[PDB]
């Protein structure tokens, strides 16, 4: 019954969010309002290169952290400005120094994992 594939193509398939989430109340702007993090799922292809990139035996901790860094649009921990200021070229370390309250860091990770449709 000739199947209609237009729905699974770019000129159509609704695209992934850009979800704002207030990961921490310690980040505020000039007007005292919380600055939420902006997340946006990465691609399945990309999650694949990351897995490969962290396997030898997979470093999950590292794997997930890298996913979170890339799923996080604002702030992006790869930004030169953040690497400079926090004095580390490791975007995952930048994240640990920025989300310096345990719970925030754990929450950020999970939101990212969630934003990518996992569980
Ligand atoms: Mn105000």
């Amino acid at each position: 019954k000739v199947y209609d594939l237009s729905f699974f193509m770019p000129g159509q398939t609704i695209d992934a969010e850009e979800v704002e989430v207030p990961i921490s109340k310690r980040f505020v702007d000039k007007e005292g309002n919380v600055v939420p993090f902006i997340f946006k799922a990465i691609t399945t292809d990309r999650i694949d290169e990351l897995e490969k990139e962290n396997t030898t035996e997979l470093d999950s901790q590292r794997f997930y952290a890298r996913i979170a860094v890339e799923t996080t649009v604002y702030p992006t921990f790869k930004a030169k400005e953040l690497r400079e200021a926090y004095k580390t070229e490791d975007p995952v370390e930048v994240a640990k120094r920025v989300l310096s309250v345990g719970g925030e860091y754990a929450n950020w990770l999970n939101k990212a994992i969630e934003i990518n449709g996992f569980d």
